């Protein structure tokens, strides 16, 4: 069985990189996000696990749903936004790769306190 922390890593972590217009389509599948349906939008953080995990001890901010356990990062991080195009229909999911440098906001919980949800990027 997969955990909240392990799922976040699976869905939003890609430290191996730091790309091409192929990225999203290739990543969204190899991460099993297009399994039972094409996920409308996702985000991959090209930073180290430690860097992302340290956000849980950074700027405490309100989550988009009202909860109080969200944290925003002091520094901007290298990320990638994947948006589902118009020429996209399951099982053939098409995503628009878009790189950027923005602060990230995540939901943290547990013992140890680690990110279990990616809330937004500002």
């Amino acid at each position: 069985k997969e955990t909240a922390a392990a799922k976040f890593e699976r869905q939003h972590m890609d430290s191996s990189t730091s790309s091409s217009s192929n990225y999203c389509n290739q990543m969204m599948k190899s991460r099993n996000l297009t399994k039972d349906r094409c996920k409308p939008v996702n985000t991959f953080v090209h930073e180290s696990l430690a860097d992302v995990q340290a956000v849980c001890s950074q700027k405490n901010v309100a989550c988009k749903n009202g909860q109080t356990n969200c944290y925003q990062s002091y520094s901007t991080m290298s990320i990638t936004d994947c948006r589902e195009t118009g020429s996209s229909k399951y099982p053939n999911c098409a995503y628009k790769t878009t790189q950027a440098n923005k602060h990230i906001i995540v939901a943290c919980e547990g013992n140890p306190y680690v990110p279990v949800h990616f809330d937004a990027s500002v």
